[PDB]
């Protein structure tokens, strides 16, 4: 048999440095995990031991920490080049800074092929970008070749800023003819590498004839065979085996997110490129694996510009930004309003004639707001100030919730009101009125929401059967602070931009801010 | 006697072109008035006839039309230079584009002295600006000299954008020692030329010893001796005679605004510089005086860049901007909200630790909103589109109103509701609730206003005895659409920036707008 070792990462999300166990800032260095220096150590060890290795990224290196804010993708090109990645698929967050912010820092500087078979361009953009990403690449591996075929979420226009000169085609439609074409070119070992989520990954494995292995991302899917090595709970075995429409067994892999694990799959192929066997497991990059000293020293060099940036003025406030718990856990607070207005602003995407914007609504638990910002420092706001408000290294995510689920969340918001608990909700695009003299679970007496499918935004009563888009912290999407109804009842969940970066972008755009408390939340 | 002819303008406010009778756009050319070409004709005729002439401007050439938007003061330097003005005093609107927007276009390019004795600078600004404006200038006139001493409203920090490195001193305090100094220098004929308003002009005439004549502005004061030649109603005789604390009769003049009239005062002096007699009258610059063809042709040349600018994209909207009368005369409309939010934004000035901003409140009659803007032209908004919404050539002014006066205005807003009448009020920083089943004059059931003297802006009930600052159209400050209570009861009124320019600046700053209808006005 001819044996190939596939090493793979996905949704690294700017975790260039080692992190805590939960992927937020490293505090206790001796129990920290991930980061590119440690990844370098483990990839170099595997390349010493195994003759045929590919190192692949399934997209979403962009967006997640101050690294991306400051270096805008140049850190991705530089450090992925240092690790000698073999190929990368485009993820949705690679379009966060528009097509221009992808061509220049990443497409022009990467030393490896960047792939997506289902993205087409038209007009002058088509000539500008031609060949800078590719539908696939054939790579020599020892005395063999392997075809790698890319794909990117069709939902990217709702999740990022690709512009209106790119079209995201159905993945399976776009992929099949490229895989058929590779077969005519005597390429019998084919990896589909892409960024659409585990459910779509399984469909590609099932339906795209001639794919031998699917290496995915986007859904942050953790798969494991055996007892798991950390806190992540497996969604299935690694690899997850799909029985294809042509009768083959096709392994599907993913490796969680944030650079915490290195995916590792060993495939044995026969001479005609059929998969004889597949086995492996993601490797937890914990503190037992040393950081490579050379990469670590380059990281510490690049950190200087970050530390400088962190104390620069982003913008000014002329009002006190009240993120005190005595306000934000008991009533509408103007820090909560600022943060939700920034969330909505970050999620302005290109629209149909059927909506002014696809999302208008925001919720934010008051327990997530961790500091005020005083306006008396000449009004200045810095990244460092925002990091005190939003210290958990979260994201502001897009979900779909039925009205009944949202009413349940608002009842939960006040179920034990008066104890300074974290679940009290700050809001945007929602006007709620509570009557606290009513029994827990029956205290919401009015709940109106801003329309999306309307040319003039205005408020209407919340409808129990209608499904609403809502921007909220990943902590809430995951059921934190007791919002189990959100985790259990949501219809869709996509991970969004870094919390601090959403607020910092909005402050920088506005220049001078003055958020008021204006009646979004009232008590009767 | 030695006879001096003083020609004077004030508060021209960017009326470089001839205007209608009411100072808005010229429609019927053969009955149009003012403009610099016609002014040139009349000044040149007077200079042929009278040997000793000074042509003076008492400030506020800046701000008022698209001329100022595009040329930013370069049009003022150029055309005031072409008319060979002798001196100008700084007005409040000369600081609309900051100190930098006054030094460069105006101070560096004017060929005549620009004066203010009561403005001091500190820090590096003091060295940058030293001698670019002067407390006074001594001018030769025939074989004599005349001293001209400038002054500028002490309220300029609340009316414009002078920055925090300029200090506006009390006028009389600053003026007296400069006038005493001119007397030691054998200058016995002294004109105080300045921009503080007719009431302060009379105080200077009364109290500043040795001033022979006061030439003022800011209050748009029309003075006339005899039957008046147009629609303006005189506030007093021209000149208005003040009996000074040292026993002299001191003439005080002003000449309305907008370039409609040329002030003309003839003074006879004895050999020691005492005023023997004063008489004259503003001259209405009507169509019987021809436009100078050379100046007119230069005006038409400079107009090209205006016409080009008028169709340029200022910014984008992703929502329909509903300025229809069926919305804005019956309920909260999102064009009204946009326009009021722009008004408040235009009136952000440097604040004390005693307020977040000195003004938070806005009213706008729905009859003043004259078009919607469709968002389906790729979202683009142009100046030309804004001119359709706001076609009257007005300003957004600052007034002080007791709460009782404002409650009366809100009752007037709905006194005959249902007829599509113009007085229905759009708002900012105010939340009103009407009950239309109540009798006219008793339909306002809740009226809450955004605080100013607070670090976190929030809403409280309106207090009948408290005096509120409010930004509103000059049409309303003047009692239009039946708001006689505003005209009759207001405590303070200062004229503000051009209506279209306030909105265009705000759109350009925001880049992408999406105003909602959000509950500022409700019916119960
Ligand atoms: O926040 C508290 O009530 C607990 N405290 C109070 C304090 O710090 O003064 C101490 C503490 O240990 N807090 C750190 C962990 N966070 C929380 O306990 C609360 O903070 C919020 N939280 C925590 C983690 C997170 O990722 N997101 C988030 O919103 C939740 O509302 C949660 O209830
Ligand atoms: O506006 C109307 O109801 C009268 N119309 C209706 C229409 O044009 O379809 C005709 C008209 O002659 N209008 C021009 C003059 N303006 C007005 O009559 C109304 O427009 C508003 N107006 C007028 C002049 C002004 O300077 N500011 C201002 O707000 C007032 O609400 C006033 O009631
Ligand atoms: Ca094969
Ligand atoms: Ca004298
Ligand atoms: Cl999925
Ligand atoms: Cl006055
Ligand atoms: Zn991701
Ligand atoms: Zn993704
Ligand atoms: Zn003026
Ligand atoms: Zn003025």
């Amino acid at each position: 048999p001819w044996e190939l070792t596939i090493l793979h990462t996905n949704d690294v999300h700017s975790r260039l440095e080692q992190t805590s166990e939960d992927s937020s800032k490293c505090v206790d260095a001796s129990r920290c995990m991930g980061g590119v220096a440690r990844l370098f150590t483990k990839v170099q060890q595997i390349r010493r031991a195994e003759p045929n290795v590919l190192l692949l990224d399934a997209g979403d290196q962009y967006q997640g920490t101050i690294w991306f804010t400051v270096y805008k993708g140049a850190e991705v090109a530089h450090f992925m080049n240092a690790l000698r990645y073999d190929a990368m698929a485009l993820g949705n967050h690679e379009f966060d800074n528009g097509v221009e912010g992808l061509i220049e820092p990443l497409l022009k500087e990467a030393k490896f092929p960047i792939l997506s078979a289902n993205i087409s361009a038209s007009g002058p953009l088509a000539s500008q970008i031609s060949g800078l990403y590719l539908p696939y690449k054939v790579l020599p591996v020892g005395d063999e070749v392997v075809g790698i075929v890319g794909y990117t979420s069709k939902e990217t226009p709702f999740l990022s800023n690709p512009g209106t000169n790119l079209v995201f085609e159905d993945e399976i439609t776009a992929l099949q003819p490229e895989v058929d074409k590779l077969k005519t070119l005597n390429v019998n070992k084919i990896i589909a590498l892409g960024h659409s989520g585990f459910e779509m990954d399984k469909l590609i494995a099932q339906k795209v004839r001639g794919v031998d292995v699917v290496v995915g991302g986007h859904s942050n899917t953790f798969l494991y065979t055996g007892n798991p090595p950390s806190k992540e709970v497996p969604a299935g075995k690694y690899p997850f085996i799909v029985t294809s429409d042509d009768g083959r067994k096709v392994p599907v892999v993913q490796a969680y997110a944030f650079g915490k694990y290195l995916g590792y799959l060993k495939i044995e192929f026969d001479e005609r490129g059929n998969v004889i066997s597949s086995h492996g497991n993601p490797i937890l990059l914990d503190s037992s694996i040393p950081e490579d000293p050379s990469i670590k020293a380059d990281i510490n060099k690049w950190r200087i510009k970050l530390d400088d940036y962190s104390t620069q003025e982003l913008g000014k406030t002329i009002v006190y930004l009240d993120g005190s718990s005595q306000s934000c856990r008991f009533r509408e607070c103007n820090m909560g309003n600022l943060i939700c207005d920034a969330m909505i602003n970050n999620n302005l995407r290109h629209a149909d004639e059927m909506f002014w914007n696809h999302v208008s609504m925001c919720i934010l638990n008051g327990g997530g707001i961790r500091s005020p910002i005083d306006e008396r420092n000449d009004g200045t706001i810095t990244w460092e100030n925002l990091a005190a408000v939003l210290p958990f290294g979260g994201t502001f995510d897009l979900v779909q919730l039925k009205g009944s689920t949202l009413k349940k969340a608002f009842e939960h918001s006040v179920h034990r009101y008066g104890q300074s608990t974290g679940e009290f909700l700050q809001v945007g695009g929602i006007h709620v009125v509570y009557d606290l003299s009513r029994k827990p679970g029956d205290r919401v007496v009015k709940l109106d929401v801003l329309c999306t499918s309307c040319r003039v935004p205005s408020y209407d009563p919340l409808k129990m059967d209608e499904v609403y888009k809502v921007i909220l912290p990943n902590f809430l999407a995951n059921g934190g602070d007791g919002f189990q109804m959100i985790k259990d009842e949501l219809l869709r969940h996509d991970s969004g931009d870094q919390d601090i970066n959403v607020v910092s972008t909005y402050i920088s755009k506005m220049k001078v801010i003055y958020p008021a408390v204006e009646g979004r939340i009232k008590f009767s």
